[PDB]
């Protein structure tokens, strides 16, 4: 689907049996979760945005539905103030800006 | 154009005569640039982003040449690691996401 940019682009996601919005973000490398439980084992990863660095888990292969697509990769859990999905994902669903 | 996500969606923009690389960000809501000086009165304004929140100068009605499109907007100055170009910009260029 075409989506115009007048109010935030969120699209809802199913990832690890829980649903969530998040919001189609071309400016953020990685995805990144507020608070959902996801199984496994993980890294600590520390990522930098506007404003200061925080402190986050790195979960990789996770299976992730995107507004009905199925993708996997990688998913960070920690202290952010939105749901966000970046470029590794939304390259996987085919995700491209027009202008 | 077309922009894919495998990289960076920066474009190269001209604002207040000077010339800058930007972040086609559809997840910010507003335009920020790290270091430009913009004439004129300002507002004291406080966005909040990923790991915290920022002082900034908010400057309205600015001429800003993105791709080559001229369009006028507001353009906040502040500490950021990465010059932006927010929804508010890029409606008026008519970008859109695609999936
Ligand atoms: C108006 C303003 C510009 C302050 N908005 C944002 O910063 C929003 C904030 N919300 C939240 C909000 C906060 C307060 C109120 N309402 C909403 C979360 C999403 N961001 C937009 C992000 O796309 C911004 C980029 C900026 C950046 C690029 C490169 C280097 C440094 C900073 C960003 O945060 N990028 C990083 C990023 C982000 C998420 C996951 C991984 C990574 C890595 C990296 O790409």
């Amino acid at each position: 689907p075409q989506i115009t940019l007048w109010q935030r682009p969120l699209v809802t996601i199913k990832i690890g049996g829980q649903l969530r919005e998040a919001l189609l973000d071309t400016g953020a490398d990685d995805t990144i979760f507020e608070e959902i439980s996801l199984p496994g084992r993980w890294k600590p990863k520390i990522i930098g945005g506007i404003g200061g660095f925080i402190k986050v888990r790195q979960y990789d292969q996770i299976p992730i539905e995107i507004c009905g697509h199925k993708v996997i990769g990688t998913v960070l859990v920690g202290p952010t103030p939105a749901n966000v999905i970046g470029r590794n994902l939304m390259t996987q669903i085919g995700c491209t800006l027009n202008f």
